[PDB]
């Protein structure tokens, strides 16, 4: 049904989920002059030390890391957050040219591409249940840009051949998610949604400020993926990300002046 073609793309998604029109829908610009610091926010506690990673897959919007969920093993907490939350999966949004495919935008400056780790709140036992509450969901935030190789990134980029089109997936044992962050852990916070369909309102965003850098090369085997299931006509994959959303009532803060 929904993608991001011209004629199923993210204009189109509010006939089939007439929630794209809330009120606390995401992505969103920050505007860094009017993001408030907030001292009474607490430094993010990523410990993920014990994850475990399962498959990745192409589910045809994007490609999923999955992790071992079924314990406090890769968790996420502080911050903003009340409670604990556990990893669950990590995919990219990413453009067909360098200069698009960030989903967040920072003064209207949109980066090659971004990171989503997504977490789930314990509080509420399985992730189904927690998808339909307000702090349900945590994503982490990360912004590619194009430099310099990331190379706790390869990994990920040299099994993308085996998952080429949509339904397809490949073990993916022992990967560290710690290769993929970047050296500060500085951030902006808003409520928010998810960024595809069914689009829920059950999200908290933690952004952060640091970007990190992947070669061209890296993001160029991106873009080979494919939209489409084997056997059917080929669609690359790229640009797979929704524009900035009105912020409406909400405030961004940050934790760092
Ligand atoms: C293709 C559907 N993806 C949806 C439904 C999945 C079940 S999820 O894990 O809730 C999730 S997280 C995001 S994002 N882009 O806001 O981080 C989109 C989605
Ligand atoms: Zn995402």
């Amino acid at each position: 049904h929904w993608g991001y073609g011209k004629h199923n793309g993210p204009e189109h998604w509010h006939k089939d989920f007439p929630i794209a029109k809330g009120e606390r829908q995401s992505p969103v610009d920050i505007d860094t002059h009017t993001a408030k610091y907030d001292p009474s926010l607490k430094p993010l506690s990523v410990s993920y030390d014990q994850a475990t990673s399962l498959r990745i897959l192409n589910n045809g919007h994007a490609f999923n890391v999955e992790f071992d969920d079924s314990q406090d093993k890769a968790v996420l907490k502080g911050g903003p957050l009340d409670g604990t939350y556990r990893l669950i999966q990590f995919h990219f949004h990413w453009g067909s040219l360098d200069g698009q495919g960030s989903e967040h935008t920072v003064d209207k400056k949109k980066y090659a591409a971004e990171l989503h780790l997504v977490h789930w709140n314990t509080k509420y036992g399985d992730f189904g249940k927690a998808v339909q509450q307000p702090d349900g969901l945590a994503v982490l935030g990360i912004f590619l840009k194009v430099g310099s190789a990331k190379p706790g990134l390869q990994k990920v980029v040299d099994v993308l051949d085996s998952i080429k089109t949509k339904g397809k997936s490949a073990d993916f044992t022992n990967f560290d998610p710690r290769g993929l962050l970047p050296e500060s852990l500085d951030y902006w916070t808003y409520p928010g949604s998810l960024t595809t369909p069914p689009l829920l309102e059950c999200v908290t965003w933690i952004v952060l400020k640091e970007p990190i850098s992947v070669s061209s090369e890296q993001v160029l085997k991106f873009r080979k993926l494919n939209f489409n299931g084997e056997g059917e006509p080929e669609e690359l994959m790229v640009d797979n990300w929704r524009p900035a959303q009105p912020l409406k009532n909400r405030q961004i803060k940050a934790s760092f002046k």
